[PDB]
């Protein structure tokens, strides 16, 4: 799994479950093209987005649907989403974990990049 | 003063100075219209972006050029930028704390 | 103004108002001597804690009473408090962003 | 494992490896007593601190030695440590993950609490 996403909820102290995640890749023409999508599991983790073959060099955007997450819990959140945009695999293939921690008016994100 | 951006550096323990910030408003065709821009000051703050009459309800995007910031300090960064997207509903401070492989953002709405 | 504390609320998107803050300095016997205290203001800030002559080099602890803060809002919190411990070496802002099960802290030293 | 600690490095985008962690429990007399200690692994994780039998109700303090971590990397950090202090198991046994994200002048911490 060269790309994994993990989401936590800072209000409840829990994994953020059933969070939709959409991944895009910048095309030659500078537009965002769909790349992969999925939803977090009961552990707040999303595996299986992509493969070593499909996850080529490029500029990727990981868009985490924070707004729907909070709205489902009955809460009115501030942000439309949380996005992470980065260049991947420039110096050869790497594994990337994008982690996010969510509150209604705030989020943080970190990347863990490892060399297979 | 309806909209202010404040940027902090978690590596140096300082304001993030001379950070480029561009603000956009979402247009009816779902594209992003330029709205405001500037560079953070010596205090890491960017004031004077808009006025009450100009800042209508809508979806706004604050694009912070974190990559140029880190490169100007000689530090290797992960992100292309940090973009913060929110709805304004009828004073907003967008605050960001930057590290090379992470960022945090909060809204202070008073 | 050598020492300021600023507290923000990530749930409400606001300053964290009326938060109790106690500052201590580490004594030669490794116990903690009271140094300063106060409650954050309407802006989430606590100024006027010390003076330049009083704030000598040493190890300082800033204890923020996050549990009382959350309970006064009717919200169930994880932590007993948030304590931030650092060395002052010859202006410091200790900033904290609070959530019920998490907190973040940074130092702005100028 | 009722108590786990995970540490990440926000500068390098990596697990924070070889971080010392000391856990204390408040005694009857209101002092901190040693409870357990260990160091993070190559994954930035510390397992095996305690057991279901030993991890009784109480007020616990998890002290993460951030200062030594940065100093070993040749960096002068701001904080002496990062601590997390919480009441555990008050409404019955729970599993607790304390996660921390480190930068030289900043840290964040979150708790993930689950019901076995
Ligand atoms: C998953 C996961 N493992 N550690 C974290 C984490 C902890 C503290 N602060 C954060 C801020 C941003 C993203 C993750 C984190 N998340
Ligand atoms: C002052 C001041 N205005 N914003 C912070 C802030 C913003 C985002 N994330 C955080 C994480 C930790 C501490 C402060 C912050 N500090
Ligand atoms: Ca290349
Ligand atoms: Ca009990």
């Amino acid at each position: 799994c060269p790309l994994m996403v993990k989401v936590l909820d800072a209000v409840r102290g829990s994994p953020a479950i059933n969070v939709a995640v959409h991944v895009f890749r910048k095309a030659a023409d500078d537009t965002w093209e769909p790349f992969a999508s999925g939803k977090t599991s009961e552990s707040g983790e999303l595996h299986g987005l992509t493969t070593e073959e499909e996850f080529v060099e490029g500029i990727y955007k990981v868009e985490i649907d924070t707004k729907s997450y909070w709205k489902a819990l009955g809460i009115s959140p501030f942000h439309e989403h949380a996005e992470v945009v980065f260049t991947a695999n420039d110096s050869g293939p790497r594994r990337y974990t994008i982690a996010a921690l969510l509150s209604p008016y705030s989020y943080s994100t970190t990347a863990v990049v490892t060399n297979p």
